[PDB]
């Protein structure tokens, strides 16, 4: 939810992604796992990726930002990897590392990637 903006400049392609992301991956407003902790990941993360949306979109994001939201977000997985089982973790993993798939500077579509 922007406060009206002019329309992504910089970094735009990747925000587009973070977006759906969310979009296909959202707390309650979707689904739920009953697991406390495993759900403990779920509900940061998507969090977090709104942050970078808001921030791509002004050029907030740097190499830092991400190198640190990746630890961030990687330590998490632990509370899936921790109880539940690979099965409920699954749907989590995906997350934690997709987000790294958007956030990644290097991110585009055309002739190749690489």
């Amino acid at each position: 939810g922007s406060s009206g903006s002019s329309g992504p400049k910089a970094t735009a392609q990747m925000e587009g992604r973070l977006q759906e992301f969310l979009t296909a991956y959202a707390p309650g407003a979707r689904l739920a796992l009953a697991d406390g902790v495993l759900g403990f990941i779920h509900h940061q993360i998507v969090e977090l990726a709104r942050d970078c949306l808001a921030k791509s979109g002004e050029n907030l994001v740097t190499s830092r930002y991400f190198l640190e939201m990746q630890e961030k977000l990687e330590r998490l997985l632990q509370d899936a990897h921790e109880r539940s089982d690979s099965e409920e973790v699954s749907f989590i993993v995906q997350l934690v590392r997709k987000l790294l798939i958007i956030i990644s500077r290097p991110a585009r579509s055309g002739p190749s990637s690489g």
